[PDB]
């Protein structure tokens, strides 16, 4: 782009050097989002007299030879994160004033690594959303088109860095979450393995309390290197690093096609292209396999786990909850779907197909995604059924890369989405880089 922003390790570089100090990088991105957040709303709590402090201690290690991979590098995180001392509300109006007392794991890792926290970003009610609006915060608006939805959860992470206020942030994703603001606001955003990284203080306001089932948290930043960087530093363990040099040899399922939902024709096109673009490379590429898993029986089974998890078991008065031996069958299937994917993944490195159907839509007041819709080439399509696009990685476990392909006709991003083998997510951020090169 013509008006660009040091990413962070260029920042980190840039204050290892002496080209700049942690103080300066850091009054730059508080001047970035007083500057710029005004029509966007993604920076909704706000830390910037503690972050000065810290981006000094930082200065004060550079001094002292110190350093450190992301020493000084100033960024925000999700809303839902705990940060010592700023509320964790997940945007309901009864927990605004719920204040954390430790930092989330994932916030520890990130300090310990020399990353300076300036707040935090917006998210919807409950994380229950593609829009990211809430009583607490009001509504974050796309970058590229003020009208659109920002995505959610993430939403807020999202059109920070789409608008370029910090460098670096991180997400939690169960039905799209990472991946889906990723796209509509056209940045870069890792949903990672299922279990990779620890979801200690992502709790729900007032409890210690992480959902132990589909979800997960991820890094989301402009580049593929910040992506493995924030990867190896937040891990449970170091994960295997990528030893895919190039896309020669390389083999993609190509898919643009759902037997649940559909895709418009924008986004077919973006997605066949980044496949074709693999295939000049050298890459292989399939549009279908006998070991493909039934994608609609896979829908129907996450759907009914996923609303098991957000209701904790918990049944509408009358009906009869979901019993606790019925639920480790529902576990055993989705270990069988597991074992299904590593059966299709003997044969491909990734599956390329879209993050979405279609581009970040208007802003909606419905709150029942059963009564809302969707326009895909001018035609009304159901809403919820697009949760088939990012179900594959969610029920599956597998990590699933959301990145920058292009725009639409009316310059809303689309993003392609790629999926690898469970615990390879530094190949899922490496076939993203390559794609990247190969598409310029």
């Amino acid at each position: 782009g013509a008006m660009s922003e040091l990413s962070a390790i260029e920042t980190a570089a840039a204050i290892a050097g002496g080209s700049m100090t942690a103080l300066e990088a850091c009054d730059a991105a508080i001047a970035r989002i007083e500057q710029r957040d005004g029509p966007i709303n993604a920076v909704v709590v706000r830390d910037f007299d503690r972050a000065r402090d810290a981006a000094k201690a930082a200065d004060a290690e550079i001094a002292a030879a110190v350093r450190k991979p992301l020493l000084g590098v100033p960024m925000t995180i999700k809303e839902s994160f705990d940060i010592a001392g700023l509320p964790t509300s997940w945007g309901f109006a009864e927990h605004a004033d719920h204040i954390a007392t430790a930092d989330s794991l994932v916030v520890s890792r990130l300090k310990a690594a020399g990353a300076v926290f300036l707040g935090k970003s917006n998210i919807p009610v409950g994380l229950a959303d593609w829009q990211s609006v809430n009583p607490n915060y009001g509504r974050t608006n796309n970058p590229h088109d003020h009208s659109r939805s920002a995505g959610g959860s993430s939403g807020g992470a999202a059109a920070a860095l789409a608008a370029g206020m910090v460098p670096l942030e991180y997400g939690s994703d169960i039905g799209g979450s990472i991946r889906v603001p990723a796209h509509f606001c056209g940045v870069w955003g890792l949903k990672t393995t299922f279990d990779a990284v620890s979801l200690e203080g992502h709790y729900f306001p007032r409890t210690d309390s992480a959902k132990a089932d589909l979800s997960v948290v991820g890094p989301m930043a402009r580049t593929p290197a910040d992506l493995a960087l924030a990867l190896d530093i937040t891990s449970k363990v170091p994960l295997p690093q990528s030893r895919i040099a190039n896309l020669s040899g390389l083999r993609i399922l190509l898919l643009t096609a759902h037997p649940e939902t559909v895709a418009d024709s924008a986004t077919i096109s973006a997605v066949e292209r980044a496949a074709a673009a693999c295939e000049a490379s050298g890459a292989t590429v399939a549009t279908s396999s006998p070991d493909l898993p039934d994608l609609s029986a896979l829908v129907a089974d996450y759907t009914r786990m996923l609303l098991v998890v957000l209701a904790r078991g918990l049944a509408p008065e009358g009906t009869e909850p979901v019993s606790l031996n019925a639920w480790y069958a529902m576990l055993d299937d989705q270990a069988r779907m597991m074992r299904a994917f590593d059966r299709l993944f003997e044969s491909f490195d990734a599956i390329f197909c879209p993050v979405l159907g279609t581009t970040a839509f208007a802003h909606s007041d419905e709150p029942d995604w059963a009564k809302r819709s969707l326009s895909i080439d001018g035609g009304i399509a159901p809403f919820a059924a697009q949760l088939g696009w990012i179900s594959m990685a969610t029920y599956g476990g597998m990590p699933a890369l959301s990145m920058p392909l292009g725009a639409d006709g009316n310059g809303l991003p689309i993003n392609l989405q790629i999926i690898t083998r469970n615990w390879s997510d530094h190949d899922a951020i490496r076939i993203g880089a390559l794609v990247a090169e190969a598409l310029d």
